[PDB]
RNA sequence: ACAUUUAACUAAAACCCCUACGCAUUUAUAUAGAGGAGACAAGUCGUAAAGUGUACUGGAAAGUGCACUU
């Protein structure tokens, strides 16, 4: 698959209307090595349903089609970053499904289809859950999904998903 | 534990005890499994008020609390 190059952070300032490298208050891993490196530790991904957070410029993104996804749904706050994960969608046919909404309140038990559905008492359900969000979100996502893991509801309808 | 016999008109003969050491003790090797250090990986890799210590941290790209230094 011929992806786009991955945005420089002067075109990520630009892309911000920044204007500046100061003001980020964000932090970017444009290393798709190390990238490849956490999806490598995220398991076998071929023909997975991934449900990627905080795509952002897509390094994750890029790693995680390179690997042999089936489909890949990507939540996106910031509208700014869904042109360039637009032309990633353009890249790879049909394998990203991008969403604009908040991953505190997007309601995964209905993204999938429901033929992945697997007991609670059988492996998890070749679907996965992959993230690099800000700090500051992850820890409430953390703690809601585990109370859905309690409740077995949310992303945890499908089984015993499993996170990274 | 165990015990002085014969013999002695030259002088000699005889002698023979019974008790472990083991699921004890020392060190070493082999084996399931787990954990460390080394090579800043080399590129036909990518690019352009502050500080220190300590305590908590469940909206932690660091924050707050206390004490310090310039
Ligand atoms: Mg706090």
């Amino acid at each position: 698959c011929r992806l786009p190059p991955l945005p420089t952070i002067r075109e990520i300032i630009k892309l911000l209307r920044l204007q500046a490298a100061k003001q980020l208050s964000q932090n970017f891993l444009l290393d798709l090595r190390l990238t490849d490196k956490i999806v490598r530790k995220a398991g076998n991904l071929t023909n997975a349903y991934v449900y990627e957070v905080g795509p952002g410029p897509g390094g994750i993104t890029r790693s995680i089609l390179n690997a042999d996804v089936a489909e890949l749904l990507v939540v996106e706050k910031d509208t700014r970053f869904i042109p360039g994960l637009q032309m990633l969608s353009d890249a790879a046919p049909g394998k990203l499904r991008i969403v604009h909404g908040d991953v505190l309140t997007f309601k995964v038990e209905k993204a999938f289809s429901e033929s992945l559905k697997r007991p609670w008492e059988d492996d998890p359900p070749n679907v996965h859950i992959i993230g690099n969000l800000p700090f500051s979100v992850s820890t409430p996502l953390i703690i809601k999904w585990l109370e859905n893991i309690s409740c077995r509801d949310g992303p945890f309808v499908y089984g015993r998903t499993q996170m990274t």
